[PDB]
């Protein structure tokens, strides 16, 4: 058994140098890989193991030198496998890749930071090795900006970081397989303790193998495209995993950091530095499966999870709180609770109060399980806490008392962590946002005006809409009753509003209007809210998606503030949502990014005019959605005063593991969010030179021209897209809960942005992310010999431009034109081949231009850590690519017969039997799904 | 400091006494250690003060880690002082000479603290020691190498306060703590058991259990069986709380495990 | 029951059917599910109070000052339209609350219990149309 000698060599060639000398990543992945291959040999035989290993060796050699021979050898081996062995190979490379991501997680989390590698400028904030922690951010604010610690302390007091969890665009992996990955990480880490005992080490190795097999022996398909509730619990897994415990530890570190610069107070417990929001069960844009009952469901489920967690916590709090000296107030309250009732003696008053609150917690949990599992309950209102204040009051009483008796140290222990968990998590953990297209609201209003015989709200001009909406919001007469012809959709909208009306506001964040374009969409949602008897209406949030919507958004927002009814309803607070990927699908990426910068600038000018406090909600696709070090500089790179102590970011499902799976991970996440928000608030990035703004305007025009000319003006583009890319299969298979298009018969316009990105990400081509940069940079470079220098100035001195280019370069590192060409060769008509060839030429050109801008000669020249990690994942992703290409060829072409090879080794008793009701050949559907999940998992995020 | 551990004891048995590893393994199979817990001759300390001492120990130990970070060390010191005051600021008298049941719970604290997790860890270490001398089997799971007994609620010698009702109390309280621990354990056992290849015997039983019933899908049979065992555990615990807090129950005995065999079988 | 009667007469047991079964059927038809049917009765002036509060809250005038025919006209246009008339945001005296809540209680019950809505001191068609409108707009 000396296969280990070979893969070790290959790994050491993939990652040759050392990015430090704790660089045990090759050791980690070689260990996990060898254990895995042994388990694969034991389960599925020797031949299978040798085949898979040969495949990986070739894939790694290809990632090394990129000789197309390696690709054709991988193809040669993969075509000869009967679908059973294809399944085994695909599953093999999925698990090997996951193990690679695991060794990476351990490497990053236990990489010790190097103080001496900092340069002194903003660049350092784009990598976790040189990014500032909380304390370094404090000292940078004090020394360099002459800010006083009191100003920092206030800034922290009023700052709010609101993280919004969304559903996974593809495989939200089984909570069980997450658990198994966790055990594997812990085993690795403990195995690399520099002191461990021989038996501890032996039992750790045994546990590791045991769990790698345990993970391999579980399916990753079948069942349902899990219902919105199942996805929602699968979302809240990370509250038990890390977040619930993680909040108070982070806040305590904020206290320590404040002490270490002279501040003697702590951050007040009720200060909302962290906040969590959810879309799971609320977003309806192009998702009929999110019914009103779904919303009522995840609302009550959230309240259940909250009351449960508080209940399990308050036992340990009651144990801790065994003191007897207390305030007179708390003493009287204890006499009250005891009279109105181990049995909690009156000499332990803290335990009396906390025992009563414990009662209220249990009663609330059972009441919520009865409201969800039935539709009514018997539990009266008084056995439960209805708002957060009733909950907070007795705890704050206990804190007051403890500090009264000089037991503040005791009060700053379990009690403080509990109070902060109550303030951060509320009664619901999260606040659910509802989201819906504007056109559905317009449908409802049109049905209403037609039923009232006033015209059709749809035909009305934007201002006429505004006028009718204003008169209707003014009056005292309700608008409709049950006697209204309601389509299924109209009924969905109205019933959603009623469900909102019949629930506590503690669960609801914002009403987000997708495809928002004009003030009438916002006023419309406000009116529907009031006329559906929504007691405390939600804040309305427009989502300007298309480019023109971004150009006209400040004018619409100003017009909204200028309206007295809205000006008083919003109460000096406004939240606007931007979508990096949504605008990118419309007008290319460069134009969408620059337009977003300008649009935020103008929105801030409007908010300063009308004296409203603006919060910018960053959707998916952004720079702030990459996760990790890059998020630091990305947040720093927002236009000045666009943050102002209120950040709101989408936590994409594809990153939620890299952000909240582990302890160190969650801590560093909350830390970089808080530090970035604070520093940007007190130290805005430089304002751009005007020549820069003009240059970006020209490049935006050229880029949008090329982008739309390719995606929309070329007629055969959609045929090419359907051929060279698994878009249709993703649209058909039980991968995501949402349909891939809004209208089945439309082109790319009606296609959603998630399948648009995902489709081209799968083929290692990434056309939506970089398309447009080539023609623009070429254009300005030819226009003047000097512009290049100017561009290179921006990349090195303008944070915004730097984070944009950096993202593009990183995506190019995840790309490979040769693999794309393989997809073309197997799946595209011959008369369409040159088309693709031309695109690929563009690809290469764009790459060479991006490099020239960054002053780099290789991709990711400045970040060799990331280069190493990407190289390592890629060596696994490439085989999944080829396997996917040929599998597509077989699925689409029943006339393409292959020369099969003999089967290898072992109602379902073998891997091929796990899909009975299959449409295509046995095991092809599952292989395609496997490669899609594996490639998608190995590439993570791009654009 | 110089006493023999398990493995050194093995090598002393094998090298010096010419005992075969098989003889050692058999001896272990048949050996039983029955540890009997008694009430404290004086202060059986409050379970809360146990917890506080525990936090103090953890704080000391982590404070003397040869790698610790400045902020971790500062927060550790703060936690240490905080907990020392916390312990000092609690009384240790009043109330009653705690009822035999109160002393009995205060005895069973140590199952949660260490013993419940500690037993299988030790047994696994016995397995490792057997591997290192050539034995490929493990110590059978149903072998009673460790056994626990109690006098708390049973010893009456010179003690009028141990009434028969006290005995029935500590009996049912013990069973409650047992069913509790098993229940809380079997959730993580159900998470682990997500495999799909299974025995024909297990397949048939799973088809049966699912037919007689997240909703436990039939292609995860282990989760079917263990979810059923979870059901019986819950019913047993609630039944014991009803027999203790009342004197009767409505929950039928057949919804619960009555003997160790019904429990072990699935 | 009628099935049992049909059957008995089918087998020529009509005499048996005309005994306890017939008395039972007649008791069901005479007494229904409620023995009696409850009439509601109220002064017309209370309905006028409610309509006056509504027209004042809508800033249209005071239904009270309006002549009998003008009342008739507003009542007719309102009974014609498709828009409801008011919501919880309405200044309601104790009496107005009594009237509206009475109408809601009528709405939340089976019609088997209710006979007639009787207007005491009835004087003009607007009193009747008014009660009809309040009935509809109270669902």
């Amino acid at each position: 058994l000396e296969k280990m000698a070979s893969i070790d060599v290959h790994l050491r060639q993939l990652v040759p140098g050392k990015v430090s000398e704790d660089d045990k990543l090759v050791e980690y992945d070689a260990l996990l890989l060898d254990r895995f291959l042994d388990i694969l040999q034991d389960l599925h035989g020797e031949d299978l193991r040798e085949t898979v290993q040969e495949l990986y060796e070739h894939s790694a050699e290809y990632e090394g030198k990129h000789e197309p021979k390696k690709l054709e050898e991988l193809g040669s081996v993969l075509t000869s496998l009967d679908p059973g062995d294809s399944i085994v190979i695909a599953k093999a490379f999925s698990h090997m890749l996951n193990l690679a991501n695991l060794a990476e997680e351990v490497q990053i989390a236990y990489r010790r930071r190097i103080k001496k590698l900092k340069k002194g400028d903003f660049v350092d904030e784009s990598s976790a090795t040189t990014e500032s922690d909380l304390e370094e951010t404090f000292k940078k604010l004090v020394g360099d900006l002459n800010k006083s610690p009191e100003e920092i302390f206030d800034a922290l007091k009023n700052q709010t970081v609101d993280l919004v969890l969304t559903a996974h665009p593809t495989q939200s992996v089984r909570r069980s397989l997450l658990q198994k990955h966790g055990r594997i990480r812990d085993c690795l880490a403990q195995l690399y303790a520099k002191d461990i005992t021989p038996d501890d080490k032996q039992e750790l190795d045994e546990a590791l193998q045991r769990e790698i097999q345990a993970a391999f022996r579980t399916d990753e398909i079948k069942r349902t495209p899990p219902t919105p509730q199942d996805e929602m619990r699968a979302g809240m897994s990370y509250f038990h995993e890390t977040i619930w415990k993680g909040v108070p530890k982070f806040l305590r570190r904020v206290d320590t950091a404040l002490k270490n610069i002279g501040i003697e107070e702590r951050v007040p417990y009720n200060a909302p530095l962290i906040q969590f929001s959810s879309w799971m069960g609320g977003d309806r844009d192009g998702n009929p499966r999110v019914t009103p009952e779904v919303t009522r469901d995840v609302c009550l489920l959230a309240r259940m999870m909250a009351a449960t967690m508080y209940f399990n916590q308050i036992e340990d709090l009651m144990f801790e709180m065994s003191m007897w000296r207390c305030n007179d107030e708390l003493r009287a309250r204890a006499d009250e609770v005891h009279a109105n009732s181990k049995s909690i003696p009156t000499t332990e008053p803290y335990r009396v109060i906390l025992g009563d609150v414990r009662d209220k917690l249990y009663h609330t949990r059972e009441r919520a399980h009865q409201l969800l599992s039935n539709g009514h309950s018997d539990v009266p209102v008084e056995a439960t806490f209805i708002n957060l204040e009733q909950f907070l009051e007795p705890l704050e009483l206990c804190y007051r008392s403890l500090c009264s008796c000089g037991d503040r140290p005791i009060a700053d222990g379990s009690l403080l962590d509990f109070l902060r968990q109550v303030s951060t998590f509320g009664l619901s953990l999260v606040r659910l946002d509802i989201r819906q297209e504007s056109d559905r609201h317009t449908d409802v209003l049109d049905a209403i005006t037609t039923h009232l015989d006033i015209g059709s709200y749809r035909e009305w001009s934007e201002e006429r809409r505004q006028e009718w909406l204003l008169s209707e919001l003014s009056g005292k007469r309700p608008l409709f009753g049950s006697d209204l012809p309601k389509t299924e959709e109209i009924a969905d909208v109205l019933d959603t509003f009623h469900v909102i009306a019949e629930l506590p506001a503690d669960s609801f964040g914002a009403y987000i209007i997708s495809m928002a374009t004009a003030p009438s969409d916002v006023l419309a949602v406000e009116l529907l809210q009031r006329e559906c008897r929504v007691k405390q209406p939600l804040r309305v949030v427009p989502l300007f998606e298309k480019l023109a919507d971004l150009e006209a958004a400040p004018a619409a927002v100003a017009r909204l503030f200028s309206v007295d009814w809205y000006k008083n309803r919003i109460n000096g607070k406004q939240e606007v949502m931007i979508g990096y990927s949504d605008s990118g699908k419309d007008a290319g990426r460069l134009s969408a990014a620059w337009q977003l910068y300008k649009a935020q600038e103008e929105l801030v000018k409007v908010a300063k005019e009308y004296g409203v406090k603006l919060t910018m909600f960053h959707g998916r696709g952004g720079t702030v959605g990459r996760g990790g070090g890059p998020t630091h500089l990305a947040i720093l790179s927002q236009p000045p005063d666009t943050i102002n102590g209120s950040l709101r970011v989408t936590v994409q499902g594809e990153v939620i593991e890299q952000s909240f799976g582990e302890e160190h991970l969650c801590f560093r996440t909350l830390q970089r969010f808080t530090a970035a928000t604070l520093e940007h608030g007190m130290r805005p990035p430089i304002s751009p030179k005007p020549e820069w703004r003009a240059l970006l305007d020209e490049m935006a025009v050229v880029a949008t021209e090329e982008y739309r000319s390719v995606v929309f003006q070329e007629p055969r583009f959609v045929e090419y897209f359907r051929l060279a890319t698994p878009e249709l299969e993703y649209g058909r298979m039980n991968i995501g809960s949402r349909p891939s298009k809004r209208k089945p018969s439309g082109g790319i316009e009606s296609l959603r942005a998630i399948p648009w990105i995902f489709a081209w990400t799968q083929t290692r081509f990434h056309l939506p992310v970089w398309l447009g940069f080539g023609s623009a940079i070429r254009h300005v470079i030819e226009k003047d010999v000097r512009n290049l220098h100017m561009l290179q100035d921006m990349y090195q001195h303008w944070p915004f431009f730097r984070v944009t280019i950096d993202l593009i370069e990183m995506v190019f590192a995840k790309g490979d034109p040769g693999i794309a060409a393989l997809y073309d060769k197997l799946l595209v008509s011959e008369e369409l081949w040159p088309f693709g060839e031309k695109l690929r030429a563009n690809f290469e050109e764009t790459k060479k231009l991006i490099l020239q801008t960054a002053g780099h000669k290789d991709l990711l020249e400045g970040d060799p850590y990331l280069k190493q990690r990407l190289r390592l994942r890629d060596s696994y992703i490439t085989t999944l690519n080829v396997c996917q290409a040929y599998t597509l060829k077989r699925i689409r072409d029943p006339s393409y017969h292959v020369t099969l090879r003999p089967h290898i080794s072992k109602p379902a008793k073998e891997l091929i039997e796990l899909n009975p009701t299959s449409e295509y050949a046995p095991g092809l559907e599952d292989t395609l799904i496997l490669t899609m999940k594996g490639i998608a998992a190995g590439l993570q995020n791009t654009g």
